[PDB]
């Protein structure tokens, strides 16, 4: 179903603002990998439509910083993520438990 | 601003959206084209995330309706209307005036 | 089928390259337009798999050109001919016939 | 140079093809991660243009595999292959040496 689908992509780009907004805020060193993958997790677990919408959204911040004013880690961190693995495999020593 | 740019594409998605349910509460021959081209032409009003977002969007419906035996004329819809060209180029006679 | 759609794809990418040589060669004022065109409209001629091609090797060529060392035209023109119109709606007066 | 980028395109693409022929060729069990791998590490060694290319495909096949009832583990071996880690990581036991 197509409306599914689009329900999906909207809950999963909620998903990755998320892992976005946290990552500022929790100002971390050496999380950047942890919150690509947490983003691309949790946006992949509400279906098809949340995985889509972690792959684009994904390719745009990849894009973005590549038009700057470790990519290849960085969207393998995501594809970790995307395809339902820990995310907590890339989490620093000492953060914070909310994220 | 990245936030700009999610902001933005939020709102293109919310305006693609309308332009797929008014489609089907139209339920009005030969329409695709017409609101191809209008949630393409209302998402990127919003700006650079909007037309970013109805791009994706768009491909994302090809996909669907390239795997369900005309998707190319919806491709051209979708860009005359990203484009800034106006929607009603495509309007097939007696559309509701709303939509 | 995954073969025929790769062999089309095949075709299709020859195409835009060919495209993309032809303008080199020709240097001529004012199409960049009509090669854009023409390129996709070649390449979507094959099948699907060209006509899916066209458009990621257009994306591509757009992006690299934002990473500079009228996008909205371009893409215009792009899907003007995947969609099987006429490409020599573009076609600047004065372009020899080879092209 | 975009030639160049153009030229490392179509050796990956081969090399994706490659892939795909040998996986049917082989037949053997589990073996699909190990191929999606070694495709998108011999297109991405070619070069920026092999791993555009490798990740283009990728996205293409992905597509069809959620069209026929993993998808989610091929698109991680994908990115593995495509990262520059040894695809063998996926190698089932068996496996034709030649592959």
């Amino acid at each position: 179903r197509w409306v599914q689908f689009m329900k999906e992509a909207g809950q999963g780009s909620r998903d990755m603002w998320r892992a976005y907004s946290d990552m500022k805020k929790a100002n971390w060193k050496n999380s950047d990998k942890y919150f690509h993958a947490r983003g691309n997790y949790d946006a992949a677990r509400r279906g098809p439509g949340g995985a889509w919408a972690a792959k684009v959204i994904s390719d745009a911040r990849e894009a973005v910083q590549k038009f700057t004013g470790d990519s290849r880690a960085d969207q393998f961190a995501n594809e970790w993520g995307r395809s339902g693995k820990d995310p907590n495999h890339f989490r620093p020593a000492g953060l914070p438990k909310r994220y």
